C-alpha cells in the first residue's frame, strides 16, 4: 500500500504517518514546496533505517511559497498531477495532511475527496516533538493521536485521467497546461445540466459516457468522416462474422501460410487470385460466383496440413489482436479440414483449433496485454451435391463439442449457411433442429441474401434463430421488422462484403440506398462484421470507417451503439457479458477522451 | 449571501472575508471553541459599524481545544450540527477557511463538500493584520489576497436533515447523539461491505446515475431496508401484471363503484370477506380457492353494467397515478363481462374500456400532470371444459382490436393464464397461434406455479412466449434456466401474492426462501408486479417494500435494475421505449437527488 503527505516546518510528521497502520506501510511519498525549512535529512535517515519501504520525494520546483493566486493554482495543479501519477493502479492510496500550512493541506484534502482515498487521516502529538528520540517515547506514552475523519470513496471514474493526460514530468510556468481547467470544466458542464436534457444521457450506451466532458460529448454527435479513422483504430471492437478459412487469400499472408506447410510438394503455389480494379473500392458489383472464385485460392486445399492450419490460426489471432478487437466468434467447418488417409478426423481438427485458441488466450492473459476473446461456431453447411446426412453429423459434433465445456474458448452454437440457389429455407432442414435448442446452443442463419422475405419468418420462429445474416432487403416487409425488433432478434451485416457483391451508394448506376442507418433508426439490433477478413480485403476498422461514405450523415453515437448491439447479441453467458461490458466501457471512455485532447 | 467561518486564536480573518466580494454581504456567522484566547470585542466593534447586516457568534461549550479522539469527534459533531442549522433555506452559502489550526479547516471543508456551499475560499495577507485601521489600509493597498477553491454543488439530501434535528437545545456529553457520525459510519459500513463485491457493481440502470455525487452512489450501494418506503413511493415505477377484475373488492373501495351501478338493484350488497386476520402480512399460507371467493365481491357479478365498469376503471387509473406508476398494462377478459340481453357484447366492453382509458390519458396530458400511459392485455383464460371454441374467439378479438390502432391506449398482447395443469400446457393451443404471431402480437404464459419444467419449455418454445407468470421453480432445471437467461425471456413475479400463497420470509413452520435474489444474480430479466391489487391488499409500493424482509441482502441499485428490466420486457415500440426511458431517467435522477433526504 501507498500513502501521500505534505510537510512544511513539521519535519517529523512522516514517521508518525508511517506508524498509522500496525501492519506497516509499504510505500511512503511526500510532496512539499521549495521551502528550505523542510529537512530531508531526518526523513532520509528514518527511511534508510527501514529500506523495505519504498520512498520518493517530489518538490514544487520554482515555487518557494504561495503568496498569490497564480502560485496557489500552479501548486494545486502540480499536486494533482503528482497524486494522479503516484496513486496505485488498482487500490486507493492513504492520505495524511498533518503537515503544511492551510493552503496545501486544503488543496490535498480536496484532491483526496476528488480522486478518492483509501483512508485519509491526521496525526497530532500532544508534546509536539522535533526529533525521533522524543516521539518514540511519545507514541510509547500514547500521547500521539491518529485521528480519522472518515473514508472518502471519490468518483468511480475520475482517476482515469492518469491515462488521458500523459502525466507530464512538469514545466516552467511559461509552459503551462491547465489540467485544473479540464477537470473543473468536465465536472461543472456535466453537472450544470440538471434534470432537463440529459436526454442524450440515456440515448447513449456505455453509461460512463455521460461523465465524458461536453467539449467532446457534442463532438461525438457530429456526422462521421473518413478522416477520423485513427480514432476508430483505438476503439475496442467486436466481430461476429469472421470465417476461419477466409483469412489467407492475398498478400504476404499467403506466403507465410504456405511457408509453414509440412510438405511443400502437394501445395499448388502456382494458383493466384485475380485482381479486381480498385480493390477493395471496386468500380462495379462483383458476382457471388466471382466472390468465392476470388476466395478459391483459400478454402480447404491448403489447410489440410496440421502445421498450415496452426499457422493460419496464429496469424488470424495476431491480426485480430493488432486490430484492437476484444471479442470475436470464428465460423469454422471442420469437415472440410479433415481426411482419412492421414487419419485426421474432423473432431481432431476441431479439438486442435480449440487447444490452439485457448493456449493463445492463456499466454496473452498471463502477461496482461490487451487480448481478444474468441469463441467458435461450427458450420452446418448447405451440403451441396446430395448426401444430406452430413449436416446431421455436424450438429451431433457441435453438441459433443459443447459438452467438453472446460476452457476459455467454447463452441457457442451452430450456423446455417449456404447457397440460396436451391431455394431451401428452414423447412428443408427443420427436421433435425428439435435437439440443438434442447442442449442449450445458439442458432444463426445466413438468409435473405437474394431471396423472398418469407423464409426469414420460419428462420425466426420455426428455427428459433437468434441472429440473421445479411438480409439487406428488409425494408420491403414492415410486418417483418415488427417481429424482428419486437423479438430483440439480432442482425449481422458486413458493409464491405455486401457492397462489393450487390453494389450500393455512392457507386454510380446503383440507386439502392444502404439501410443500416434506417435499421438503426427503426431500432434493429444491428452488428457490423467483416464476413471474410481476407477475401474482402478490409478488416473491421475500415469496415466501420467506410460508413461515413456508404451512409452519409452517420454519427459517432451510431458507431458506439452498433458496438453495444454487437456486445448484446453475442452468444455469451451473463457474467462474461457483464465483464466484457465493463471492460469495454472503461476502454471506450479512455479512447473517447484521449482522442479529443489531440 | 451568508458567510460561514470558524475563528480560534485569530479574529481578524472575518473583516477581510466580509470584504471579499466588492458587492458586500448580508449575514455572517462565526463558530469557535471554548478557548479563552478568542476575543470577541474586535469583531463586535467592526460589525456594529454596519448595522444593516446581521452578525452572530457561536461558541462550542465545554471544549477549549482538541487534544484526543473524543475532543475531535465532539467538535466535529457540534460544528456539523451548527453548519446544518445555519444553512440558508434555499441558497448555498459562502465559506471562509483561514481561521484556527488545520483541524477545523479540514473538517469544515469536508462539511462544505458534503452539504454544499456557494463558494469556499481562503484569505491571506502578508502583514498579518491585528486591528481595524491597519487591515483597512492593507485592503486599500491591494496586498490582501483571496483564493476560491471552487463552487461545490453539494450532496442535496443532508439538507432537511435539519428538519429532524435542527438543534438539540444545547446538547451535552451526557446526552449527545452524533447522528451525522451515524451517517458517516453508515457510508463506511457500506464501503467495507462492497469492497469485495462484483456482479451488481456492473452497469448502473439508466445513465446519468453516475453524475450523482460519489456519496450518493455509495448510499445507493447500501442494501435496502424497510425504512426506505418513501423513496420508492416518490420513485417512478412500472407495472406489467395487474388484474382489472380485482381492483376494488374490500373496504370502501367497492362502495363508490357499486354506488355507481347503472341498474342500482341487481347489485348485491351482502357479501363479506373471509375475515382474514393478517392480510396483507398473513403468516398463514392459503392455497388458491379462497382467493377467487374473496374477490367475488367484484368481477363478473358486478361488472355486467356500464356505469360500474367506468367507475372501476377510473378508480384504477387514479390509484395507478397516485402510486407514481409511469406505465402499466392491465389484464382483462371482456367475454366474462358481456351481456347479450343488454346488447353489451364483449367487443362493446373492450371498446368502452379503451375509450375511457384514452379519454383519461388525454385529459391528464392536457393539464401537464403525471399521466400514466396504460396498455391493455386480453386474457385467454383456460376455461377448458366449457366450449373451448371461445378461446379462439378471444384471440380473434385481440387480432381485431389492436388493428384499430388509433389511440394512446391499445391491446398489445394476449395472456394464456387459466387452469394450469398437465393437460393445459402449451401443447393443444399451439395450432391456433400461427395467426397471432402474424399480426404483431405478444404472448405471455402464466405457467410454472404448479406445472412441470417441460411445460415451461414448451411455452417458451412452442407459443414463442416473451414473458412468464410467477415461475418460482426455475432453480430445479438449470437447462431451461439458461435458455431463459440467454433468450431474454422476462419473468413477471408478484411478491405479495406468492408470499401469501407459498411460504417465504419465514412464518412459523416454514423455511423456504424466496429466490428473487438468486434470480437477479443469475441475470434473469425479473420484474416485480402485483397480480391483483384488491384481494392482495397491497399496491406496488408495498410490494417492493416487502422485498427487504422477503429477500434480505438486496440493494436499492438492484431495485433500479428491476425497474429497468420491467421497462425492458414491456411490449412496446422502440421509439416509445426510448421516450419512456428518457422520462424515467429524468424522474429517477431528480428523485435520488432531491427527495432521498429521509
Ligand atoms: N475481458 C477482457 N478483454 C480484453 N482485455 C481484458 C479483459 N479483461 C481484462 N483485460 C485486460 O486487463 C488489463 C487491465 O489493465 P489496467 O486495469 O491495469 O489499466 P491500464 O493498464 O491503465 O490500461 P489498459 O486497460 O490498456 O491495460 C487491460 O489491459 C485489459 O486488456
Ligand atoms: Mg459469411
Ligand atoms: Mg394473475
Amino acid at each position: 500500500r501507498v500513502l501521500l503527505c505534505s510537510a512544511g516546518h513539521s519535519s517529523m510528521v512522516v514517521p508518525e504517518a508511517f506508524h498509522a497502520v500496525p501492519e506497516g506501510f509499504e510505500e511512503v511519498h511526500v510532496f512539499t514546496t521549495d521551502s528550505e525549512k523542510f529537512n530531508p535529512v531526518v526523513l532520509n535517515d528514518f527511511f534508510h533505517s527501514l529500506p523495505n519501504v519504498r520512498f520518493s520525494i517530489t518538490k514544487c520546483h520554482g515555487l518557494a511559497d504561495i503568496l498569490n493566486e497564480r502560485d496557489f493554482e500552479f501548486y494545486q495543479e502540480m499536486l494533482w498531477q503528482w497524486y494522479l501519477t503516484k496513486m496505485p493502479d488498482n487500490e486507493l492510496p492513504y492520505v495524511c495532511l498533518s503537515g503544511g500550512i492551510k493552503s496545501m493541506s486544503a488543496s490535498l484534502q480536496k484532491a483526496a475527496t476528488l480522486f478518492g482515498a483509501q483512508s485519509v487521516f491526521h496525526v497530532l502529538a500532544d508534546n509536539n516533538p522535533r526529533n525521533i528520540e522524543e516521539m518514540f517515547d511519545a507514541l510509547q506514552k500514547g500521547q500521539i493521536h491518529f485521528i480519522e475523519m472518515g473514508y472518502e470513496p471519490g468518483w468511480a471514474a475520475l482517476r482515469r485521467l492518469k491515462k488521458i493526460l500523459p502525466i507530464n514530468e512538469g514545466c516552467s510556468r511559461d509552459n503551462f497546461k491547465p489540467l485544473i481547467s479540464k477537470s473543473i470544466e468536465e465536472i461543472l458542464s456535466n453537472v450544470k445540466i440538471m434534470a432537463s436534457d440529459t436526454g442524450k444521457s440515456n440515448q447513449l450506451p456505455f453509461p460512463s459516457l455521460a461523465i465524458l466532458p461536453p467539449i467532446a460529448q457534442q463532438w461525438l454527435q457530429l456526422p462521421l468522416s473518413a478522416n477520423d479513422g485513427a480514432w476508430i483504430q483505438n476503439l475496442p471492437k467486436v466481430d461476429l462474422h469472421c470465417h476461419l478459412g477466409g483469412f489467407a487469400t492475398s498478400g504476404s499472408l499467403l506466403d507465410q501460410v504456405r511457408g509453414a506447410a509440412s510438405e511443400p510438394d502437394l501445395i499448388d503455389r502456382t494458383f493466384s487470385p485475380q485482381e479486381i480494379a480498385g480493390w477493395p473500392r471496386s468500380h462495379k458489383s462483383i458476382s457471388l460466383d466471382k466472390y468465392m472464385e476470388l476466395g478459391n485460392a483459400n478454402g480447404s486445399k491448403l489447410l489440410k496440413d496440421k502445421g498450415c492450419l496452426i499457422r493460419q490460426v496464429e496469424l488470424l489471432y495476431q491480426s485480430l489482436v493488432n486490430d484492437n478487437v476484444a471479442y470475436a466468434e470464428i465460423r469454422c467447418s471442420p469437415n472440410n479440414y479433415a481426411d482419412k488417409n492421414k487419419n485426421r478426423s474432423a473432431w481432431v481438427v476441431l479439438q486442435d483449433i480449440n487447444d490452439t485458441f485457448t493456449r493463445l488466450i492463456t499466454e496473452a492473459k498471463q502477461k496482461n496485454q490487451f487480448y481478444c476473446h474468441v469463441n467458435l461456431l461450427v458450420i452446418a453447411s448447405r451440403k451441396f451435391s446430395g448426401d444430406l446426412s452430413d449436416i446431421s453429423k455436424h450438429l451431433a459434433l457441435a453438441i459433443t463439442a459443447m459438452q467438453q465445456g472446460e476452457g476459455v474458448c467454447r463452441i457457442v452454437g451452430v450456423d446455417l449457411a449456404g447457397f440460396e440457389n436451391k431455394e431451401t429455407r428452414a423447412s428443408y432442414y427443420e427436421h433435425d433442429f428439435k435437439a440443438v435448442h434442447r442442449c442449450g446452443l445458439a442458432v444463426t442463419a445466413h438468409a435473405g441474401e437474394n431471396d423472398d422475405p418469407e423464409g426469414i419468418w420460419q428462420a425466426v420462429y420455426s428455427l428459433h434463430a437468434r441472429r440473421l445474416g445479411h438480409a439487406l432487403n428488409l425494408l420491403e416487409a414492415p410486418d417483418l421488422m415488427r417481429t424482428v425488433i419486437e423479438r430483440k432478434i439480432g442482425v449481422e451485416m458486413c458493409p464491405y462484403a455486401n457492397y462489393q457483391i450487390k453494389g450500393f451508394a455512392p457507386m454510380p448506376n446503383f440507386s439502392a440506398l444502404y439501410p443500416l442507418k434506417k435499421y438503426l433508426e427503426a431500432g434493429i439490433l444491428v452488428s457490423v462484421n467483416t464476413d471474410n477478413i481476407g477475401i474482402s480485403g478490409a478488416n473491421l476498422s475500415e469496415n466501420l470507417l467506410i460508413l461515413a461514405d456508404l451512409c452519409p450523415g452517420i454519427s459517432r453515437m451510431d458507431v458506439l451503439t452498433i458496438i453495444r448491439n454487437s456486445i448484446e447479441t453475442a452468444f455469451i453467458s451473463h457474467d462474461f457479458r457483464m465483464e466484457l461490458l465493463k471492460f469495454f466501457d472503461r476502454k471506450i471512455y479512455d479512447v473517447c477522451l484521449i482522442s479529443i485532447k489531440n
